[PDB]
């Protein structure tokens, strides 16, 4: 059930799990949770989550806390702020230092818990 998108598979998986569950899940098939690199990577990948909050691989790094992606894609502070919904990241408790798909807009992104579980997108890259 893996959906083909310029160059890369996607799993859009049909059980929630943790961020780190979900990442451990897609490892496991060889593959990572999802990076976003593109505005039309991000309209594929919302649009395909048809509404519903799907975990990516978003996450912090270093000590001060930035953003990057479990797949190791450097992570363009640049390029990706116009990703987050309006207001994001807000890291609310002081404890989400993880990134979901949730708004199906190109706005998308919202930092949550690592510990609450979701559906979660893999990502896989077609080698020929
Ligand atoms: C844990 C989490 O996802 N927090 C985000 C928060 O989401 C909450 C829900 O967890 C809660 O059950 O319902 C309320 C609305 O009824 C929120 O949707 O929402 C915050 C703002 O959208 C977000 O920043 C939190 O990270
Ligand atoms: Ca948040």
């Amino acid at each position: 059930g893996w959906k083909y998108f310029k160059g890369n598979f996607y799993y859009f998986s049909l059980i929630p799990k943790t961020w780190y569950s979900a990442e451990q899940f897609c490892v496991s098939r060889n593959s990572h949770l999802t990076s976003v690199t593109s505005e039309s990577e991000q309209e594929f990948l919302y649009k395909t989550a048809g509404g519903l909050i799907y975990w990516i691989g978003l996450t912090k790094a270093g000590m001060e806390g930035d953003w990057s992606w479990v797949d190791d894609t450097p992570f363009n502070k640049v390029q990706s702020a116009r990703f987050w919904i309006p207001g994001e990241p807000n890291d609310a408790g002081n404890n989400e230092h993880c990134g979901n798909i949730k708004a199906p807009s190109l706005q998308a992104w919202n930092d949550a818990p690592c510990d609450i579980t979701f559906l979660f997108i893999c990502k896989r890259p077609y080698v020929p």
